[PDB]
């Protein structure tokens, strides 16, 4: 996250750290239910020297908050049973960038790890709505990941100002979420956790998953996300979620 701040510890108690093994922290993810994550499709595909799409590669680290201190009291480190990458994930274009990861073993609720609500297939996150994106990427473009989890403020974007921004790469899978000055953005590590949306009574509703941008925090290229209501029964009809 460029241009944002050390969380409170337990602040986002449904971001999750994935780990591939031997290489630390790769991907973000976020807790749904007890057994299931939500992630990013792009963070589970092989390349020549890693096979990330297997699931016994990796650990998931619930209530995490420093990636130097993950056998802290709350922290609860997890294995994967299943990945299942969306159908239609695109890996040219990063549509349909989407997955959900079972947890090997529950994840047991405490004040450091809780699910986030997932919103209606019918709800839509309005532009101009104010959104957080978190994560233990790097703080900026060409930079290092952070320790300690970051938080940053950042706004639901014109979806028509976004495709014209981003010109033949915007579908309607993506929502641009951000500033067109620039300043706070997700980036490189981000990837895979949630935009958390502070909904009418205070709770917190998943508005997105990281998925891509041009750099990170530059003029005119807001960061794009993965929405969320799109995939509702998607969710449903595979987790039971
Ligand atoms: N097809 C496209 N339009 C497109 C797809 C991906 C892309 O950039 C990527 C690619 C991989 C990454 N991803 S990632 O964390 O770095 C990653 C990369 C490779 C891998 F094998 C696993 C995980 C990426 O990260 C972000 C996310 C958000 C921002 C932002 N909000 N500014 C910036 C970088 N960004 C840029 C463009």
């Amino acid at each position: 996250v460029v241009g944002g701040t050390d969380a409170d510890e337990g602040e986002w108690p449904w971001q999750v750290s994935l780990h591939a093994l031997g290489q630390g922290h790769i991907c973000g993810a976020s807790l749904i239910s007890p057994n299931w994550l939500v992630s990013a499709a792009h963070c589970y595909i092989d390349d020549r020297g890693f096979r990330y799409s297997d699931p016994t590669q990796w650990t998931a680290f619930l209530g995490l908050h420093d990636q130097s201190q993950r056998s802290a009291p709350g922290v609860q480190e997890r294995r994967l049973k299943r990945i299942i990458s969306h159908p239609f994930f695109n890996d040219f274009t990063f549509d349909y960038d989407i997955a959900l990861l079972e947890l090997e073993k529950p994840a047991e609720y405490s004040s450091m790890v809780r699910p986030i609500c997932l919103p209606d297939a019918s709800h839509v996150f309005p532009a101009g709505k104010a959104i957080w994106v978190t994560g233990w990427g790097h703080t900026q473009y060409g930079g290092t990941g952070a320790l300690i989890l970051q938080k940053g403020e950042i706004r639901v974007i014109n979806q028509t100002t976004c495709e014209n921004l981003l010109p033949q790469q915007i579908t309607p899978r993506m929502m641009c979420v951000g500033f067109l000055s620039g300043g706070v953005d997700s980036c490189q590590g981000d990837s895979g956790g949630p935009l958390s949306s502070v909904e009418a009574d205070g709770r917190i509703f998943q508005a997105g998953v990281v998925s891509w941008g041009d750099g990170c925090a530059q003029r005119n290229k807001p960061g794009v996300y993965t929405r969320l209501p799109l995939f509702r029964d998607w969710i449903k009809e595979n987790t039971g979620v």
